[PDB]
C-alpha cells in the first residue's frame, strides 16, 4: 500500500521513564519535573486488587513506602497524592531530561505512540489507535503498567495514555495522565468486558483521501450527502457517526485533493452499500481505519 | 500482535544534518566521525554518472556544513569508504552509545529511524527483503537515516538509506558503505530482482497467531521438509532450511506444534488462500517478523 504504522521517536519519553515499587509490586512511572506519575494500583497487594479501597490503602502509606528508581538509582519521594486513578509522587530531584510537555485527553480514532516499558526500561515502540470502545490493541505483558502513549508536535510531547490493564479479549485499557480512564473501565481485578467495537469512519475517510493523493480514485462518485444522512447509513454498517470535529480534521486533506468531505462521504456510502465489487484501494480490498488524517499527511508529505 | 520497533533514543542522539552545496541529508555522529551517504557531494550534472573519487578529491573540509541542532561542527578531515563519506569533526559526541556495525542477512528485521534535516521524524520496523530491497517509508531528504537493532545497551547499525526505486521500495548500504543488492548510487531508475516471501518469518507469525488464540488455519496434516520446499519454491517462497526449523524450536515447544506440522498448514494456506478470513488482523501472510521478534514480544 505504501503506508505503514510509524511511531514517533521515543527518546524524549525514554528519558522520563522510571520504576515505582510498593512492596513487591513494581510498575513504571513517568518522571516530569519533580513529579513521578504512575498507576495507583501500585499500592495494592494481589488481595487488594480484587476489591481495593484506594483511599483507605493510601492512608496507610507514607512517602518512605515508595521506592522510585531511575535505573538502579533511587529517587527520594517527598510527597504523594492521588488524582483519580494515578498516583503523583513528589520527588526531590527535577528530571533534567524533562521535555516540553503537556497532558492531552484524546478521542477515539486518534493514534499515538506507545513506549512499552518493564522495570522502568523501554522495550519497544509502536503506534496504537484508540478504538471507539475506548480500548487499544497493545502488546503489553506483566509489568507493563505505567507505560505511556504520546504524540510529539515540534519539540513538545503530548502525553495521552498511561497503561493499566488487559481485558478478556486481549485488548488494553488505561487512563489519561490525570488518571481518568478512557471508557467505562475501573482499576479492579474484576471481570470487565470491551463494548462491541465499531469502525473509525474519520480514519477510513483519511485513507480514501490518501488513495486519491496516490492516484487511486475509481471510487469517487458524482454525488454528495448530508452529514446526518451519512451518519444514519454508516451506523447500519457498524461505522461510527462523524462529529463536526471529524469534518474539521479532514479539512486539510479535503483542501489538498479538492474533494469536499461530504462528497467523500457519499463515495464511502456507496462502497458500504455496494461493496468493492472485486476492486482494491491502495492495493487492498479492506479499508484501513487506524491512520488519522494527520498520519496520512505525515506519510504523504 | 504488534510490529514493534526498538526504542530509538540512543540513535536520535547521533543524528545530525550534513549539507554540501544545495544538497542536504542526514549523518550519523559517532565519537568524532560523521557518516553519511557520499552522494551528498553530487550536483545535478553529477548524479547520472558520478566519478566519486574524482568529485571528492576536489572538495575541501569547509565545503561540508554539519549541524547538530543549533551547533555547527567543524569538519577537520574526510575520507570515503565505498558509498559512505566519513567526516572527521573536532568534537566528540558524548551521546555516542555502545555500538557495532553489522551487515544483516535477508529475512532479518531492523528498526528504522527516519530523519529529515538531521531531525528524527518516525520509527518503524523493516526487513531486509530477499532481493535486498527494503519496504520503507522514506521521502526527499531521508538519506542518511539508519536502521538498527538493540541488544542490551549495544546498538548494531545495519542500514543507511540512499535511494528509492521506481516501484516504491528502497535501497541502501551497510555502515561500511556496501549496498545491499545490485544497486548503485547514481540517479537512474533501477529494478530489483524478483522478490520472494520470507518463509521462516511467515511460520514465526503463524505461531504468533496461535499463541494469541487464532488457530483456524491449522490442519491435522504434516509434511516433509523437501515436499514443503517444493511447494514453497513454486509459490515464490524462500527455502526453509534445517537451521530455520531449529530456530523455530522454541515457538514449536511453546505451542506443541511441530515445525513441519505448521509447514503443512502453511501449504494449505498457499494452495487454498484465506477464504476471506484474516490472521492477526491481516488479509495477507505477514513475513517481516523473525522468530526472535515473535519470542521477544511474547516474553
Ligand atoms: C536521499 O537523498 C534520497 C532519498 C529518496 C528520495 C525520495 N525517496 C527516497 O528514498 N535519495 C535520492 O534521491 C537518490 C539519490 C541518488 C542515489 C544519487 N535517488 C533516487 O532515489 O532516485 C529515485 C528514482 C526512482 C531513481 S527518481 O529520481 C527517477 C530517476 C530516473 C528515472 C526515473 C525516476
Amino acid at each position: 500500500s505504501g503506508f505503514r504504522k510509524m511511531a514517533f521517536p521515543s527518546g524524549k519519553v525514554e528519558g522520563c521513564m522510571v520504576q515505582v515499587t510498593c512492596g513487591t509490586t513494581t510498575l513504571n512511572g513517568l518522571w516530569l519535573d519533580d513529579v513521578v506519575y504512575c498507576p495507583r494500583h501500585v499500592i495494592c497487594t494481589s488481595e487488594d486488587m480484587l476489591n481495593p479501597n484506594y483511599e483507605d490503602l493510601l492512608i496507610r502509606k507514607s512517602n518512605h513506602n515508595f521506592l522510585v528508581q531511575a535505573g538502579n538509582v533511587q529517587l527520594r519521594v517527598i510527597g504523594h497524592s492521588m488524582q483519580n486513578c494515578v498516583l503523583k509522587l513528589k520527588v526531590d530531584t527535577a528530571n533534567p531530561k524533562t521535555p516540553k510537555y503537556k497532558f492531552v485527553r484524546i478521542q477515539p480514532g486518534q493514534t499515538f505512540s506507545v513506549l512499552a516499558c518493564y522495570n522502568g526500561s523501554p522495550s519497544g515502540v509502536y503506534q496504537c489507535a484508540m478504538r471507539p470502545n475506548f480500548t487499544i490493541k497493545g502488546s503489553f505483558l506483566n509489568g507493563s503498567c505505567g507505560s505511556v502513549g504520546f504524540n510529539i508536535d515540534y519539540d513538545c510531547v503530548s502525553f495521552c495514555y498511561m497503561h493499566h490493564m488487559e481485558l478478556p479479549t486481549g485488548v488494553h485499557a488505561g487512563t489519561d495522565l490525570e488518571g481518568n480512564f478512557y471508557g467505562p473501565f475501573v482499576d479492579r481485578q474484576t471481570a470487565q468486558a470491551a463494548g462491541t467495537d465499531t469502525t473509525i469512519t474519520v480514519n477510513v475517510l483519511a485513507w480514501l483521501y490518501a488513495a486519491v493523493i496516490n492516484g487511486d480514485r475509481w471510487f469517487l462518485n458524482r454525488f454528495t450527502t448530508t452529514l446526518n444522512d451519512f451518519n444514519l447509513v454508516a451506523m447500519k454498517y457498524n461505522y461510527e457517526p462523524l462529529t463536526q470535529d471529524h469534518v474539521d480534521i479532514l479539512g486539510p486533506l479535503s483542501a489538498q485533493t479538492g474533494i469536499a468531505v461530504l462528497d467523500m462521504c457519499a463515495s464511502l456510502k456507496e462502497l458500504l452499500q455496494n461493496g468493492m465489487n472485486g476492486r482494491t484501494i491502495l492495493g487492498s480490498a479492506l479499508l484501513e481505519d487506524e491512520f488519522t488524517p494527520f498520519d496520512v499527511v505525515r506519510q504523504c508529505s
